[PDB]
């Protein structure tokens, strides 16, 4: 599984932690999290990614569209690209092989339509 190739639990915990340190230091997206407990957020993101990367059987939290559709200003590709960039940079900083980063980013890309609450075509 991509989850295992990445290093499993320890690796994903490390990635999520570094990821959110970048998120809160980036004015392009940090205000969205001003009323969020970032330890709880780290917990939920790990659980979602474990599922999305093939390390967990299911995800029982909010579906991605419900989770973001009501955030304001409405999310755009500027925000999506900012978050994707932070996750990619985190994996690079953690020494993940570029080919594994590519696979992880494809998983992230697959969430775009729902995360951005866009017409499903
Ligand atoms: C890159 C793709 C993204 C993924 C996979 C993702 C995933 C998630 C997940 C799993 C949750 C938790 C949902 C729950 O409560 O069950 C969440 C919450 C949230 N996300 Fe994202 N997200 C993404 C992008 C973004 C972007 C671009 C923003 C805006 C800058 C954003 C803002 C938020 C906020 C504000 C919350 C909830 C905060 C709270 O409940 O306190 N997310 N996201
Ligand atoms: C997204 N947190």
């Amino acid at each position: 599984s991509l989850f295992a190739k990445l290093g499993g639990r320890e690796a994903v915990e490390a990635a999520v932690d570094k990821f959110y340190n970048k998120i809160v230091a980036d004015p392009t997206v940090s205000t969205y999290f001003s009323n969020t407990d970032m330890k709880v957020q780290r917990s939920k993101q790990f659980a979602f990614l474990a599922y999305a990367l093939g390390g967990a059987s299911e995800w029982k939290g909010k579906d991605m569209r419900t989770a973001h559709k009501d955030l304001v200003p409405h999310l755009s590709d500027v925000h999506f690209q900012a978050v994707a960039r932070h996750l990619s940079d985190t994996l690079t900083e953690l020494g993940v092989p570029p080919e594994d980063i590519t696979d992880a980013m494809a998983v992230v890309a697959s969430t775009r339509t729902e995360v951005l609450n866009m017409p499903q075509q």
